Order: C-alpha cells, then sequence, then structure tokens
C-alpha cells in the first residue's frame, strides 16, 4: 500500500477471506441482505385479517430504508476504490445493485407527487432482486451465471425447441379436443399453459384432454417434453461440473 | 458462375450467411413463417365471445394467402436451381414445404365445391406444419433429426417396451380397479390414459387408484415408467452431443 | 443334419433368421401373439352398456383358445427339438412358456366342476403374461432382463432404501397432518400411498397436506425421492448400454 | 484372544459374518428392530373405528418394551468391548443407538408425572428412527451416509439455490396471483408451498395460477426447478457410485 487508501480497500473489498475489517463488512452486507429479504416476506404475511404490512410497516419502512442505506454506502465505497469505476459501473455486479437499489427511490420519486398503484406491485416486485446481490458471498452463483453465460446457444436452442414443441402440440390439442362438452381448451394461447404443463411432466389436472383424439397427443406431448427439455440439461451441468473443478 | 443463373442462385439458397441477396432471402422467409404461425396462433384465439376468426379472418385469409404465395414462389425458384431437381424433390427438405404448401391449396379445391367440416380442422392442423420449415433456418433441428434417425433402434425398442408396460399395468390396473363405487377404469383401453399418465411420472388425479389392490400396483407403474423411459435417454442425448460436437 | 430332424430344427427354432420356415414360424408365432393380446384388450372393452365379452366371447373363446392351441403344440416342438430337454423346460423361457399356457387349462378345469370368480380375474390377469413371450421376438426384452438380472443389488438397495424413507416420511407426515378438519392421513399404511405418490415426482393431489408441519416434511419427501431413485437409476442405463454394446 | 473377553467379541461385533455367534446376533437384532418398526406402522391402522392402539396397546407396549430391552443390552454390551469406549460413544453409529432408546425412557420418565399431549406425537415421531439402525446391517446405507458427507457443499449450494430461487419465484407468483377471485396465494409464505411443487415437477393442482402474468411465471418456475436441481444430482450419484466401486 505505498498509495492512497483506495486499494488498500479494494483489496479488502474484492477479497474478503483477508484481514478483519473486510470480513466484518462481508457478513454485515450478508446480514442486512438477508434480513431486508426476510423482513419483505415477513410483511406480505377485528374487521379483517389485516397482513403485517398496514396496522405495521412503519417500522417496516424505516428498516427497510435502513437496509437500503446501507447498500448505497457501501455502492458509494465500491465507487471510491476502483480503478476502473466507470468500466466497474459498467460490470454486471454494479448492474445487479444499481438494479437493487433503484426501486426504493424511484417509490419515493412516485409517491413524493400522486400516487399510482401500477407500479407498486411492479416496484415491490423488483425490491426482490436484491436476492442476486448474494453473488459476492456465494461462488455457487457465479459459476452459475458462468456455465449459463457459456453455453448461451443451448439455451436457444432450448427456447426455440420448446417454443415450436408447444405451439405444435397447442394446436393439435385445440383442435382435437374443441368440441367438449365443458372444455378449457378455448384456443391455442389456452392451451399454451396445459401444453407446457404436460411437457414439463408436471401435471396439474385442471386441463386434461377429455376426448380419446386428445389423449393420444396429449400422452406424446409429454413423452416429446423430456425428449426436448433434456438436451441441454447435461450440458448446462457438464459445464457447471468442469467450470467448478476447474476452479479448485 | 461460369455458366447460367442456377448454380449461383443455389449457392446463395444453399449458404444463406453468404452475399446479401441470401441473407435477405432468409431472412424474410424467416419472418414470413413467423408471421404465419403467429397469425394463425392470434386467429385461434354481444351475441357471444366471436373470436379473431370470424368478424376477422378477411385480412387474415389475404395475409395467410400471401405467405403461401411467398413460400410457392420460393419453393418454385428452389426448382430453378437444382442439379438434381428430382432427387431435390425426393430429399425431406422438399417435402416439409410440399407438406406445409398443400393445404392451402387443398382447401380452396374443396371450398371450389361444396363444403364439409371434416376435413376443416385436419387441414387447420396440417397448417401448423410450417413450422418445420425453420429447419433450413435452425441448425439445431438439422441435429435433432439427424440423432433421431441415427438412434432409430433404441427409438423402436422404446415404443415397442412402452407399449409392452403399458398394456401389463392398464390390464393389472384395470382388473384390480373395476370393482370401486365410482370407478373411471371401465376398460383396458380407458386405463391406457392412466398408465400412460402415470409411467411418465405426470400425473393429473382425475384417474386415481382407490383400492389397495391397485394402488400396489399403481406405485411399481410409475417406478416402471422411470426404467422404461429413462433407457433411450442418455442414448438420444449422448447422440445430440456427438454429432453436434462433431460438426464443430 | 447327419442325425435325425431334432438338431435340424432346433437350429431353425434357435435362429429364425435362417432359412425360410424358421421365419414364417417366427412370424406366425408373433402375429399369434399379438392377435391373443389385442383380443384380450378388445374383449376387456338396450338394456346396459354390455361389454364385448358377454353378447360375444363365443368367437373370442374360440379364437383364444386356437392361439392357446398353438402355444402348446409349438411347446411340444420345442420339446421335440432339446438336446437338453429338462435343463430347457428348467430355462426362463420355458417357464415363461407355461406362464402363459397354463391359465386356459386351469380355468378349463376349474369350470368343468363348479365356478367361482375368486379365481376368474386372477386367471383373466395371468392371462397377459404372454406378453413375455416377445423376449424371443425382441433381442432388447432379453437385454433388459440381463441387466435387471446383473445389478441384482442394486436393486435390492434400491428396494430397501425406498422402504426405509417410504416409512419414515409416511410416519412424519401421518403424525404431522392426523388433527386436521378431513385429513385423508388415517394411519400410517393410508401415508403409504401420498409418500410413493410424493417422492416419484408425480403427484396427484387426491392426498396433500394442509398443515405448515406437514408442508415442509412434504416437500423434503419430494426431494429425497429424487436422491433416493436416482442412485440406481444410472447402474440400470450404464449396463443397457454396456451389454447392448458388447453385443455388437 | 490372547487376552479377555472384551476383543474375542468385539470382533463378533464389528465383522458379523465371521465365527457362528456373531450370524445368530447380527440376524436376532435385525429380526427385532425390523419388528419394532412393522408395530409402529401397524398400531395405527362399534361406537366408533377405534385403531390398534386403544383396544390394544397392552401387547403392543409389551412388545415394544421387548425391542427396546433388547436394544439397551445390545449397547451395553458394545460398550463392554470397545477399545475407545470414550470414542465409541462419540461415533455417529452410538449416537443413532441412543436416539432409538431414549424416547422410550423419555417417556416413561414423563408418564409417572403428570401427563401432557404435547411431546406425545413428538416422541412417537422420534421411535421411527430406529430404522437408522439397519445402517449396520446393509453396506448400501453406509455408503449412502458417506456420500452425503463427501459432497457437503454441494448440498450446502443446492439449499441455498433452491432458497434462492423459491423465494425469487414466490415473490413474483403471490403478487401476480393475488387480485384473483378465489386466490390460495394469500402471501409469499403461502405461496412457498406452490413453488416448491412447482420446482420439482411434482404438481398437485390445488393451488394453480389463474392469470396470464401468474401462468408464465408458474412456467418458468418448473423449468427452473429441473436447472437449479438436477445439478446436485450428479454429484451425488458419481460420488455414490465412485465409493462403492473403490469398496470393491
Amino acid at each position: 500500500p505505498t498509495m492512497t487508501a483506495r486499494q488498500r480497500v479494494w483489496r479488502a473489498f474484492e477479497n474478503p477471506h483477508t484481514s478483519t475489517m473486510a470480513l466484518v463488512f462481508y457478513y454485515v452486507t450478508g446480514f442486512f441482505i438477508a434480513v431486508s429479504v426476510i423482513a419483505n416476506v415477513v410483511e406480505t404475511v377485528h374487521i379483517k385479517e389485516l397482513p403485517c404490512g398496514e396496522r405495521y410497516a412503519v417500522a417496516f419502512f424505516c428498516l427497510d430504508t435502513a437496509c437500503v442505506m446501507i447498500f448505497t454506502v457501501e455502492y458509494l465505497l465500491r465507487l471510491a476504490a476502483a480503478p476502473s469505476r466507470y468500466r466497474f459501473v459498467r460490470s454486471v455486479m454494479s448492474i445487479i445493485d444499481v438494479v437493487a437499489i433503484l426501486p426504493y427511490y424511484i417509490g419515493l420519486v412516485m409517491t413524493d407527487n400522486e400516487d399510482v398503484s401500477g407500479a407498486f406491485v411492479t416496484l415491490r416486485v423488483f425490491r426482490v432482486f436484491r436476492i442476486f446481490k448474494f453473488s459476492r458471498h456465494s461462488q455457487g452463483l457465479r459459476i452459475l451465471g458462468y456455465t449459463l453465460k457459456s453455453c448461451a446457444s443451448e439455451l436457444g436452442f432450448l427456447l426455440f425447441s420448446l417454443t415450436m414443441a408447444i405451439i405444435i402440440f397447442a394446436t393439435v390439442m385445440f383442435y382435437a379436443e374443441k368440441g367438449s362438452s365443458a372444455s378449457k381448451f378455448t384456443s391455442i394461447p389456452a392451451a399454451f399453459w396445459y401444453t407446457i404443463v404436460t411437457m414439463t411432466t408436471l401435471g396439474y389436472g385442471d386441463m386434461v384432454p377429455k376426448t380419446i383424439a386428445g389423449k393420444i397427443f396429449g400422452s406424446i406431448c409429454s413423452l416429446s417434453g423430456v425428449l426436448v427439455i433434456a438436451l441441454p440439461v447435461p450440458v448446462i451441468v457438464s459445464n457447471f461440473s468442469r467450470i467448478y473443478h476447474q476452479n479448485q
């Protein structure tokens, strides 16, 4: 550390298992992320069965912003130790941090002038994206992201073949299960749900074929789901085994 | 290109990533196929909740035939550049193209003189087989077809063993779940649906055993389904990994 | 063929792809087995909706016995060409043949003097075991039998661990889902069905947990089902790949 | 055996396939373990449909205490033949032995002074943990325990990644399926049940999405369940095959 504090605090940020301040910072950031997400889960769950976010959610507000505050300041700390400050901002981790921290300020701006319920649930949904801040803490998430980036073509073919099979089988089932007495196959988009439930070997029973023609193609769909889905599964797993092993 | 335009346009057809006209033709064919299938999906989805194919389906007609028209002319182009014209027609891709383009003309001939609903749904089902025209655009579908052709014996054994197990377990369940109060196991063909749902580990709950004898054999069927199905799954996937890798 | 017809007809029986009489015998035996099983399936499927086995089942009788007759005589032929006649009888294929042919004669003896319905459904269940007579025709069935015999210890451990996990999870679910309003977990044996449905990732929805304690252990059971079942799955498949490849 | 009886009876305990006294002790303990767990299952299955534990449980209590007494005395014999008696107690095998016999003695103390139903079912739940005493008899269970310990990090990542996906998908599903007419997605913890069932490709149909937004994310959850769960499955199986093979 022959120069200013930037590099000697960045080495603590980049390597949290060294020194003692880095470990404390790592633990406190992890604890704050965990407590924030647990608080969100808890607040999601007499005149009525009022949830824990109407009579409460004063402290659940302050607590939340406290966590957010910490995130902001630590992000500022990560802006005070980056030789590649602009490139660091362009990095995926900085993007995840910004996506995690923006909802609170966006909601504050929205509630400063007027208030609408259209972005309320949207912002609350985006608020859970602070789970992904555990990527720094856990190596497994980084390995999973690396594998998903590596086999990008395999996921593309997975999506393309899945959409193709879904369209084909939904069309077949809709045209084979249209004249039933009480049929839920009102359209091909309404048969997309049944096709994706059957292909993944999930099964729900809400939408089932009630015709001989629809049962024959309702069982081939299940077999074709195994064939289509299980082609890119090994390559994702093999990449995970290869990348994780090569890091050792 | 020392000779006529046939070979110099076939090199563009066979290789769409070369030149600039070939890329435009490839993109326009892909876009037309996609818009045709999306139009079919959309048209499949006050006096009544009238779908988008009764008040509409004038433009949905013309649009459709426009796509069909393009297919026809491009097929004619593929007939103007094939040194193996007859052999090219005998190829699988040409068969797929004719299967995709025939429904429209067949329906026109049928509606020219009288009209019946027997072939209406059949032709509408056949119309979605222009999805398979994406085989030229996507290498993954070609690899999948090559693998399915290569491991033809394993698929045959899959079908044979699946039919054998289905027959055995359907007979056992029908004769074990026949005397129930309100039983849907009226016959072995009526137990084929339950057997194929249970073997594929899908589960629907519409048809479940309600007897101790039927529950014992209704759980062995689920385990036997995993054993039977998972034998040819690796060989299909291994061939896909081998063929795709050997192309690189 | 320097000696009597026994060996020169056994070489046709053992090798059905040689000569021309052996191929005809192989095809006729396969056709008779297939028509017998199809006849059983069909006969299993106004005053009432009478099945095809009450107004019918005279020709369905004669047809059936005809098939049985053929089996008997061909078995006699296999007794006229075996140098190891006693050892051949001790073979698994001969046991399968006797198991397939006995039901008819046993039923004839039973119906000769009095008649009971206790053994009626049992004999009809045993009647489908002529499906296994396709082992001679299909090499895949023989390979599957060889693999199942080879990894006998792995199937034993599969059964033991499956029973252990089923007992543990059924006890936990019964004692966690006992005090519900309308609970189908009346006893530990009654929770065996739910446990085996959940472990195999099948799902039916007839028996589901309705308590927080029962839901936590109702989801661990599903994960533990994947772990237990997927341990002997590769070894069965790997043996199938190894044995089938080594035959080539 | 140049010294006292401790070692010459310990070799029978550690190696039950040697001599003849060890084999008798090996089978007699397994029979009493088997009959104990069967009795626990059986006891759970006019004024009312009284189970077999109220009119009975005068012979069952004697039967149960007979098994426990054998378990205790054989544990004491293992304490009279262990050179590492203090270390042997700390072993995992001895821990299971104490856990198997503790509920019976704790229950006797509990019922001596007053009686409560809070620990009545809790002690009965612990009573099935004598199933794990089969680890000595079965080599597969010992290997299964070794492989779960070997890949402890992979299971640690499985729990962390699964909690990651469960929380992320439940939050999306809860907010997308909240304004339905009769929705069971009352809260994120109430949506944890749906997520874990969907991810494991199980399917129950009690909780299903009824909105277009909830169906899109209700199908990605099923695909993401396969991706997350199938990462540590091969390493558990590969370790099991490797450890089992290296034992031979």
